[PDB]
């Protein structure tokens, strides 16, 4: 869609990265850093992000509610919950990769592989009726993933003076409360970011719906 490049590029042009050079402060008491990294978007060179960046320890939690305390000049300062922790679905699907042929078919094994990886997750495995094999869902886990990065999102209120975005709770598509990164396994550390709403980032996860294509 060419209407998706041009308005990436509108985005992009109207981008003022320079109020991003007074924050200063703290997430979770860590000093921030501001990085500014290009998105390496063909033929659209100001597509650079900057963000403040935190990589602050979660070596506390027990709990789903992950509490998350911004104070970086020119922020209004807000604390944020965010889910530390959610309910993950997959399956495992025989595919002909892992099936050669009918009577040559490793289907079986990577579904046990599935299982026992889903039971030492502390997950649900439950396998699906009948057999196992070629393009068929043989089996389904339900597991815990634990958060790995968060990305905050602030707008501006007046000029040089922004507040936490009640609108877009993440820089990833689809910007809500669950719309982080994460992973089997419990954290020692969680990344947390700051993007202004108005940074080319978010820009283009907004127009490629998160897959960051055109």
């Amino acid at each position: 869609q060419q209407d998706l490049r041009k308005a990436f590029r509108d985005a992009v042009n109207e981008f003022n990265p320079t109020p991003m050079n007074a924050w200063t402060g703290t997430i979770n008491d860590v000093p921030i850093a501001v990085r500014r990294e290009s998105l390496n978007v063909k033929g659209v060179d100001g597509a650079t992000s900057v963000f403040a960046e935190a990589v602050v320890s979660v070596s506390h939690m027990s709990s789903s509610r992950f509490q998350v305390s911004v104070n970086v000049r020119t922020v209004t300062p807000f604390n944020r919950m965010a889910p530390f922790r959610t309910i993950e679905k997959t399956s495992y699907t025989c595919s002909s990769r892992d099936c050669k042929s009918r009577l040559n078919c490793q289907c079986n094994e990577l579904l046990n592989s599935f299982m026992n990886q889903c039971v030492a997750s502390g997950g649900k495995f439950v396998r699906t009726p009948g057999m196992c094999v070629l393009d068929r869902t043989c089996g389904t886990c339900e597991r815990t993933v634990y958060l790995r990065q968060l990305y905050l999102v602030v707008r501006e209120v007046s000029n040089g003076k922004y507040a936490e975005d009640t609108n877009l709770r993440s820089a990833m598509y689809a910007f809500g409360d669950l719309d982080n990164d994460y992973q089997p396994g419990i954290p020692s550390t969680v990344t947390v970011r700051l993007y202004s709403s108005k940074d080319p980032y978010i820009a283009l996860q907004r127009l490629t719906k998160g897959t960051n294509d055109l």
